[PDB]
């Protein structure tokens, strides 16, 4: 059949799946590389720096995806002044035409940190990043280091199901004493955003201890953690870089969450082991 | 991209010396047909690849690989007929082009980790006490899809559940893919095609006629309504001797949850000994 109107150089807005299924498709024989940037919507400068990411890469299409896995203007507005030509806006019934039937079940790591409280959330995402990368089929996808549990479980997605995409990781952004970015961010009122940056400070500060070992790390960043009031830690874990336990020497990855008021907030940052 | 040799049967273990193959072949204008199969072939995986060889410009993949996730454990896995010599001679003798033969290593190098898990259907029929079988068929199904990347996949019809459950993970996971489902090719009394079919003895074999008797007598007695299609059926069933019936079951033809209309499937499975068999029919109620 005829391939949706695209209108290179500007940004279209598909709403089906089917539709942006075909122009990817005719993209890519036209000799564009296909870019995915998944989000959901309420876009900030983390997203932002998924896009220029993306954009980086020569002969590509940015296709940014805004879905709510159960404002649009201003979202669309913002991909226009970045210079992204395709935004896919779909409803929930159209992702999900036959409701909830066959999904992705993550490996155990979904139960782990995050899982805790949040048992079946990872299944939720892998299962719409799978869904996203058949529609789309990009060359490469991207995603913030913030939610690094999830990048992870990605990672894993595209292994276990051999899947031909390339994920990218981009580093977060953070504001500029450090808080990571976050939709959640707006929510804390101003002792509780104070006391939030004692989580970008005890990575930080773990990342430089960590000359001195792992144990060093881990209490330099719990010290950090201890001087914050209204400061809940759920975890602060040391691990390998893919989740795993920390190996005695090497590259790792440390995650902290916590609760400030009703606010759950996350954070993680590369370690070197002496 | 290993070697290809067309018109010849190019056998690859490693899952990126076919995605390599047939990624090379799908840009160079041919269409890849995948037939996946477990092995030991018989004449209906044979009629799956003739239907493959049909589509115009088609390159045919028939992926052979037993699957261990899913099998319960009791023995089944190692027990599951394994035939490659005859396999592979089969395939040459029908033009296949490419067998994909990979190790259990190269398809699980970490163990079991992100699966899929199937909608309710999974845990009916087949999977009721099998509770993870089709989580175990739709994992390896997907991970070949894939790997090779077909722009059509063949089944047969004869595991009914195990198509619909496959149709089920293709609209799902938005996979680009044509599922094509093809009738189930019977020995000359009727029996359906099995690779387990060999594990019935002389006396099973006569009686295992009953599945097929029995599923189209109850197709010709549908005129008179569903109980009386399924009461054939039983009625047949129950005159052979040694058959031990799992379930006789008339549904509506996708097995979801919807009440049977117009048009259904009638799906039976029995023992005969320790030899479970499958078959299935088309039924049109009244009409
Ligand atoms: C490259 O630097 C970053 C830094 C933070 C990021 C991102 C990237 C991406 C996200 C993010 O959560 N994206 S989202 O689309 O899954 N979604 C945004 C709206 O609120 C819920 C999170 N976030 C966190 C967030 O927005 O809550
Ligand atoms: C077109 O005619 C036919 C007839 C029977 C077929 C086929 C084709 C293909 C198969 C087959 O693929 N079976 S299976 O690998 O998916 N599997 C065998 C183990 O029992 C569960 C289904 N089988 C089923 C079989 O060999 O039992």
């Amino acid at each position: 059949m005829a391939i949706p109107a695209f209108h290179p150089g500007e940004l279209n807005v598909y709403s089906a799946p089917g539709d942006v299924a075909d122009v990817s498709r005719a993209l890519r024989l036209t000799g564009r590389r296909v870019m995915l940037v998944p989000t959901m919507g309420a876009l900030h400068e983390g997203h932002l720096a998924l896009v220029r990411a993306a954009k980086r890469v020569p002969g590509s299409v940015v296709v940014v995806s805004i879905f709510v896995n159960p404002t649009p203007d201003d979202d669309l507005a913002q991909l226009r002044a970045e210079g992204v030509e395709i935004a896919f806006t779909p409803t929930t019934a159209a992702m999900y035409p036959d409701g909830l039937r066959t999904t992705v079940q993550p490996g155990p790591l979904a139960a782990e940190l995050e899982g805790g409280p949040r048992p079946t959330h990872f299944a939720g995402v892998l299962t719409v990043v799978l869904k996203l990368l058949q529609i789309v089929r990009p060359d490469r996808v991207f995603f913030g280091e913030k939610d690094y549990q999830q990048l992870v479980l990605i990672r894993q997605l595209v292994a276990d199901f051999n899947l031909d995409v390339a994920v990218v990781g981009v580093p977060t952004v953070r504001e500029a004493d450090g808080l990571a970015m976050s939709s959640r961010n707006r929510y804390l009122d101003p002792a509780q955003r104070a006391a939030a940056v004692a989580l970008s400070a005890a990575l930080t500060a773990a990342a430089h201890a960590a000359t001195a070992g792992a144990q060093a790390a881990l209490d330099a960043a719990r010290a950090v953690l201890d001087a914050a009031p209204g400061v809940a830690v759920d975890y602060l874990e040391l691990r390998d870089i893919g989740l795993g336990p920390m190996p005695l020497n090497g590259s790792g990855r440390l995650l902290v969450a916590a609760r400030l008021g009703t606010t759950r907030l996350l954070d993680n940052i590369a370690i070197e082991i002496g």
